């Protein structure tokens, strides 16, 4: 039923709300010229899925073609919104006057506006899913926790995933002092293809379980990856399936118990 | 006047195409739908890049056949078609999203990487391009396409007149057979049926003949892709009148019986 | 003791396990022609030693007869194991250093695509007797040589139930909770009895949500069970846990452990609610 | 013939050494027990083959009269000679640690029974890894002084053919690292703009299909009374892929003992 007309400052990040919608199932299609934009929803009323599209300075039409094209959409109901964002903000992501003057149509009618100036990309993203999920306080509640066999297993765990056999990043003796929220020894592991297939396949085991276990009244679901020290390949593996699910919309909660002193 | 056409795995940087295709000039629209395809391009004539991809590929080819025909008159359908290998694609996933985020789930990564080419293979199968992006960085897939028919040239020349300047390829004849030894050939060239019926009777010139096309043979394909429009192949003797004519003019016939637009030339001849 | 065969293609670390054998203690002989090789053995017999040769492209005899009978010489108390390391065509492409003959004993090749093919062709009975196989395409320099370290220093699966009021097992390795799956406590008749007791086992295996969680858990074991057999892992320790350790956990850990004996593995059960 | 013998402390050069004598076509065995120089000598003289052994710390017998012993039992065909490398105590350290000083000194009276029998003696003492193999070559092959010469030079086309050349060889297809604004500073000589171009398999390929190329004529250039061969590479700026291939080209022939001589005529500027 929702079309999600996103724009904004070319540099305040409509390409990543964007892209967080698609993850959570929305169509999206980007920069698309104004006057179709009616064309496209019948198209997909038939489908019926949820729609999110993109108007920026590259396609923005006289703001008359904007009233008269939103005024066609049929069936689906819509909503517009648009970021603002600093100008050292905007250069530092990526005239400029002119570049503020044109989007005064869509700056006008946004029901939701967001001030991304001091968001990073992770930050940015869970901020929208928010606005548009809703911090939804009465569903169960993921953590992902990283800990090391040799200190033992937390005792609120739920499951226990035993990480040991993977690629161990101490045998480059460079990555030995870093964790594995570190960047190079992510990409000490993501050149591996058992790296991927292990969070792959966790997390597709995860959600085989998911619903049984959203629905049946559980406040919390405790997952602990663990390696022998806590530091490294447990970390990443953590926060990454972490991660995946934060995308899939979910409530989600990383720690990482070694890392934490 | 043309309509581009990303496309390929996921993982195979067709997000980089596009971005590249932008800052070259193109109108991009991701991820419009098939059957739309010309509605934007009726809208456009008064060039633009399209992506298709396993979210908007209709997995029967006849909508795709269909929406192609419908494109206005003034447009030329041209289709790019980036992959890569398997685990490299693999490696290349940031293990946080759907791989495919609107069609059901899947096996494995193998297997949702796999169910991708199968998905794909007609708009592969009709790829007028394929780009292995399966040894290249972020930046250089982004500088070979900023950087994007061969007709080869083959000329003989003198060493004692000097290389000619327009030369990509330069190769020394002078250590094979030389004709010299028949005095009633030495007025003659390479062009004159005697001394081609010396060089032929020889094993060991053909012999210098079929390794050399064999080694112009490897590169040939990568030169015709990168915006050359000609290719000068110089093969060279001490005077230029016999053995590098005929070789040169040898080389010539065999590409011409490959198809290839080939053109001959004789710099000690000429003069 | 140990007679340490490094084999494999050209480029694939056969040289960096001979350098990480010797940092762990063999005595390494390098390009010995095989029919030395006995020789090369009751050599160090005497001196107690375990020794590492390489057979590669410029040794190994062509004739499988010659390896064999070579084999067959060796003095009784060494024990051969044949290592073999592979990698990607191209990978080997990648590493060759462009400026040393791939084969400097030998006819020369077509290509460097087909050099490497015809080095496949010419190991094949190495690689076929092969007792242990690397893919080492991934590697980097240090983690070849540390991979070897650390498995240079047979499994049994456990599958223990337990209940999550009492806390979990210290020596579990996963950890697999089932709280959700149909509670046999609906039946009060179910109530005194234990998952091995026959009814209990009846109501679990009437519900076919039941077989598809052992069904999937014990699939997702199967994806890691080949590299925690070669990491040199004594013991695998699967913890299944409800929140009395009574019914359905002591059913699933039994079904996994039955399960893994039909693949011919090691395997062993245990229940610590029903061992109090 | 010939059965060569390399030893010296360790961190002198010595497996350096070895391979070099491999790349020109010697057999070599490395580490192999003292005891069996003979047996292995017996096997390899019907073979009609020349070889070269390595006698070490870690194999060289503590009582020097099993070494002397075994080398007095070595067969009729095979003729010995002992090459030993030294080098400075600095030196040996830095070459070892990319791989106590009481153990180097007590261990350098292991090598004395070599040492003074060594027909060759080597001081690897500044030498970098190209050096001390372009040196052995030289005592081993003679200096070539009457051999053809291979001339490898890279240039690029915007300044012209250089007039010299023989052969002319063009990679402006391949991978260009200018690509990456890393590497824009950069000549073909550097370690990073190596480095993008070894990650590309058809510039592995084009540098082996090109020497295959040249050595299916040498016999016959090496013998018609040519005194140079020049062969001569080309991209457009003669900074980055030329400058690689052509000392690529140039190591390789290097390494199978022939006359040769690099020379990149736009870093030469």
């Amino acid at each position: 039923m929702v079309l999600m007309i996103v724009s904004g400052r070319s540099g305040s990040g409509k390409s990543v709300a964007l892209r967080a919608l698609e993850d959570m199932g929305f169509y999206c299609v980007d920069n698309l010229p104004v006057v179709l934009l009616p064309d496209l929803a019948r198209t997909l009323a038939d489908r019926e899925i949820s729609a999110a599209v993109s108007i920026d300075v590259r396609n923005m039409p006289s703001p008359e073609i904007f009233e008269q094209a939103m005024s066609n959409l049929p069936d689906f109901s819509p909503q517009l919104l648009f970021l603002d964002a600093d100008r050292n903000t905007l250069i530092r992501r990526y005239a400029i006057d002119k570049e503020s003057d044109l989007l005064e149509p869509l700056r006008s009618r946004a029901d939701l506006i967001v001030d991304t100036s001091e968001m990073s990309v992770h930050e940015l993203a869970e901020m929208l899913r928010t606005r548009l999920l809703g911090k939804r306080e009465r569903e169960l509640t993921m953590v992902f926790e990283s800990f090391g066999f040799k200190h033992g297993i937390p005792i609120d765990a739920d499951y226990v995933f035993d990480v040991r056999f993977l690629p161990n990043p101490h045998w480059d003796p460079k990555l030995r002092p870093m964790t594995g929220l570190d960047k190079p020894v992510a990409a000490f592991l993501d050149r591996h293809t058992e790296v991927h297939n292990f969070i792959y396949q966790t997390r597709s085991y995860l959600e085989l379980w998911l619903p049984m276990l959203e629905t049946n009244n559980r406040s919390y679901l405790t997952v602990a990856i663990g390696c022998t020290g806590g530091k490294h390949r447990s970390v990443y593996i953590a926060e990454q399936l972490a991660d995946y699910f934060r995308s899939r919309g979910k409530n989600v909660q990383s720690r990482h118990r070694t890392l934490e002193k």
